[PDB]
């Protein structure tokens, strides 16, 4: 449904491009977004920098969806690459928060291909809340 | 053009087989929303370095990214110089493993580290 | 005899394509100094829950592991009854990869979740 | 009496501030069903000998385990001498982190490398 526009930010955020966002609950988001050059490789695959960025921003927005709205500081990502999203391809992120203590927050984020269904990368992701 | 821009401002000062430091100033582009360094662009960075240090063998083989994970102790600050250094830790015929630190280069101290396996060929 | 030992408690509720879920009472033999699931037990149990995932397939091929990580979000006490729940996220020729929910019995609150890279042959 | 039992065949070789090392001859004991130290022993020995070297800090705290890989890289063979080697990354306010690395004692090969975030208080 909305349309995000990170293309307008001067900060690192920006390479995230236009993603849409199409749900946003407690402790879930989901967005799209269709691989442009501006995020490939050289080989024209999704690049494993611009995953991460997403794993990061996207779960990120998860825990912005809490009934305690805060952003936290990384501690711990890990991320684990399956197959390839090529140029061209449509990718949904799906973000979770496992659990969100008082000091601590963990939040997991899968992206799929849109037209197979099928896992590119999954990311695992512990941030540091106040 | 694609991805790999974001690097642009990179300054590669020492590559030697297996193990390769480079160096880069924390500049806006490359902040979050509150101006430390992007946890994204320090994955970007653990990536990158750590498959050049892999093409600084003998076996130049730049592999694809199996599994990475980078832990965060310390903020880099807009203005901050970083030094990121990458170490081949095992090459085998199929898999290779490469751990990469980022330093604060004015104090030495660990912004974050990250170990990265990637598969060969 | 060997390591495995440490497993003589778990109880296998149900193997499946894709998908293993075995049980266990936590008892002092499985606890740390604080009375709660040891952490490298958990590990023991991630690489074995996995590794039996992996065997539910016609390449019932158990692999060597490569990369694992837990992240551990709540304590296992003494006395609780808990699942282990692995999953197979992708079987390829070379690498596989799982994941792993450990849970409450109880309450099926997330006690840890791990992930798990094997490389096959 | 509980899960630290398994390693009761650990030396201790030296505590100094922000490093301990250990070392152990492994057995059948330590072992898989391929006959190499049990990847889950592997991570308990992370676990644990990470703890030791937290604990060694003015701040004798232990913590608890937030977020642990593992990396294993080379097997170590029944009849292995291995070196378990923690050191102290960042002790911070309510954070601290740990790297592990398994090395064979003769050849000074890592078998596996590990990090470990425990969170304090």
């Amino acid at each position: 449904t909305e349309n995000l526009y990170f293309q307008s930010m001067r900060n690192f955020e920006r390479v995230l491009g236009k993603i849409t966002l199409v749900s946003a609950a407690p402790g879930k988001v989901i967005c799209e977004m269709k691989v442009e050059e501006e995020h490939t490789n050289a080989i024209g695959t999704l690049h494993g920098g611009l995953t991460a960025t997403l794993v990061d921003n996207i779960s990120t927005m998860a825990l912005l969806c809490t009934e305690r709205g805060a952003p936290g500081v990384s501690v711990d990502m890990n991320i684990t690459y399956m197959s390839p999203a090529k140029l061209g391809e449509d990718i949904v992120i799906t973000a979770h928060v496992l659990k969100q203590g008082k000091t601590l927050a963990f939040t997991s984020v899968d992206l799929t291909n849109k037209a197979t269904g099928k896992l590119i990368a999954q990311g695992r992701h512990t941030k540091h809340l106040g």
